């Protein structure tokens, strides 16, 4: 697999190796805020990150992932649309070459500068690899980023990026608290979807927060200094690593709020 985000290997090409790219529950999607309906059946959302144990940060050639110890129930997501318990495994971002693009989900066609994805797997399936084969295997918490004031809780991530510039580089990243990446409100939209990168598996319950977080121009500029390429290869800046909105088809987006 040589997929990426370029003209020659980007989202318009993915279907050839991954035919589910044209499936019935692909992500991301545009969230039409007028058509999303308030759902009183949604239980309260519970984000329990007090015991989260970060381990490492990795440039995987597509984004960077902050990885967690998921060998026990240390950082979990429950409630909302979810049945049972979902364990945090990693977070990553998608972002643009400029501040007017970068998010995967859109809100009434508005694109944000970036989007954070906190990835969790359903513990009833035992491991991540088994969970991704199930329709209710993952829950991804999506948070929009807009450019304005700096996000203090992001700065530790920004400051380590110089050490993982190129594909395959990693750095120890212990003691990072993901609580510092959340907005105040947990109001959200939810719908059934997919991974937004190959293999595009239709295993995700998406939970997209309504309230963006603010980050500074300086913070996002540092994301844009990363490289898709490996060390000693021609430089290709890691920007515009987002998939565009996909057809909603036979899905409804539910709102947790009135
Ligand atoms: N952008 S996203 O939808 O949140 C997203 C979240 C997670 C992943 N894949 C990961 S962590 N590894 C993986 C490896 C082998 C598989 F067969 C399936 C997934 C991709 C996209
Ligand atoms: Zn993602």
């Amino acid at each position: 697999h040589h997929w990426g985000y370029g003209k020659h290997n980007g989202p318009e090409h993915w279907h050839k190796d991954f035919p589910i790219a044209k499936g019935e529950r692909q992500s991301p999607v545009d969230i039409d805020t007028h058509t999303a309906k308030y759902d009183p059946s949604l239980k309260p959302l519970s984000v329990s990150y007090d015991q989260a144990t970060s381990l490492r940060i990795l440039n995987n050639g597509h984004a960077f992932n902050v990885e967690f110890d998921d060998s026990q129930d240390k950082a979990v997501l429950k409630g909302g649309p979810l049945d049972g318990t979902y364990r945090l495994i990693q977070f990553h971002f998608h972002w643009g070459s400029l501040d007017g693009q970068g998010s995967e989900h859109t809100v009434d066609k508005k694109k944000y500068a970036a989007e954070l994805h906190l990835v969790h797997w359903n513990t009833k399936y035992g491991d991540f690899g088994k969970a991704v084969q199930q329709p209710d295997g993952l829950a991804v918490l999506g948070i929009f980023l807009k450019v304005g004031s700096a996000k203090p809780g992001l700065q530790k991530v920004v400051d380590v990026l110089d050490s993982i510039k190129t594909k395959g580089k990693s750095a120890d990243f212990t003691n990072f608290d993901p609580r510092g990446l959340l907005p105040e409100s947990l109001d959200y939209w939810t719908y059934p979807g997919s991974l937004t990168t190959p293999p595009l598996l239709e295993c995700v319950t998406w939970i997209v927060l309504k309230e963006p977080i603010s980050v500074s121009s300086e913070q996002v500029l540092k994301f844009r200094k990363l490289n898709f390429n490996g060390e000693g290869e021609p430089e290709e800046l890691m920007v515009d690593n987002w998939r565009p909105a996909q057809p909603l088809k036979n899905r409804q987006i539910k709102a947790s709020f009135k």
